[PDB]
RNA sequence: AUAGCGUAUAUUAAAGUUGUUGCAGUUAAAAAGCUCGUAGUUGAACUUCUGUUCAGGUUCAUUUCGAUUCGUCGUGUGAAACU
């Protein structure tokens, strides 16, 4: 299975069982059959998460190959849905995003593209953080000190997917991109005009 | 006022009575009869945010302490804004 891979030099044994499962999906199920193909996995990430709870949580993030990503995020939740029975983690999907620095330019004609910039693309980390929903709304916090805080208006009818993913995406978050981030579930409001 | 003191004239403050700071324009002098428009003047938001760690001064405070004196130094400790 490093085939799933770019490098295919070297895998970890979190890699090798990522690999595995991969494997494993695209020979099971047909309904995967073609997403499987297209998907190419750059890195793995694995992380620990420990909280008041006692519960120690291992939590595992896969970088899926910018090219993969249309059909990744066609795929999201059967996908995830079967990765968290084949491990007995909880997994999440990210798109491989370069940084291209502000002050060194490289080359006199290339303007570094606002795709890749520190900002955007840690923005764009949350997003897949929430792969199978979205935001509904996000606001940002002044604290009295300094402190800037994020919180997050989710959609109420996604709280069976992510409600224990939380506390696992704001230990990803703030590791990866240094933000606190908070959640927060309203109905997702439509304003329509109905006629009775 | 005073070995000086009147007067005339230009100029300075008085003058926010030339106004960048800083004036006015319904009725005291003051918005052009009305639109288009070139020079001129004027221009929406986004890009390494951010946490951690070490040092160095410099300010700050003092239920930290000291040292001397007519008040500086040293030392805290923490607070910081730094670099
Ligand atoms: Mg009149
Ligand atoms: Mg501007």
């Amino acid at each position: 299975a490093l085939a799933k891979f770019h490098k295919k030099q070297s895998l970890t044994k979190i890699e090798e069982q990522v690999g595995s499962a991969l494997v494993e999906l695209q020979n099971t199920h047909p309904d995967l059959k073609t997403s499987l193909e297209s998907i190419i996995l750059t890195q793995v990430k694995e992380f620990q998460i420990n909280k008041t709870n006692k519960k120690a949580k291992s939590a595992v993030l896969i970088y899926v190959h910018f090219q993969s990503y249309r059909v990744l995020l066609s795929a999201a939740r059967k996908l995830i849905i079967e990765l968290e029975k084949k491990l007995k983690q909880i997994v999440f999907f990210t798109a491989q995003r370069k940084i291209e620095s502000k002050w060194v330019k490289e080359h006199k004609s290339q303007q570094r593209p606002r795709s890749r910039c520190l900002t955007y693309v840690y923005d764009a980390l949350l997003d897949d953080l929430l792969l199978p929903s979205t935001l509904i709304g996000k606001r940002i916090r002044a604290r009295l000190d300094g402190t800037s805080f994020y919180r997050i208006q989710l959609d109420q009818n996604d709280r069976d997917f992510l409600e224990e993913k939380l506390d696992a995406i704001t230990h990803i978050y703030k590791t990866v991109t240094t933000r606190e981030v908070t959640f927060e579930f309203k109905e997702d409001k439509t304003f329509h005009t109905f006629k009775k």
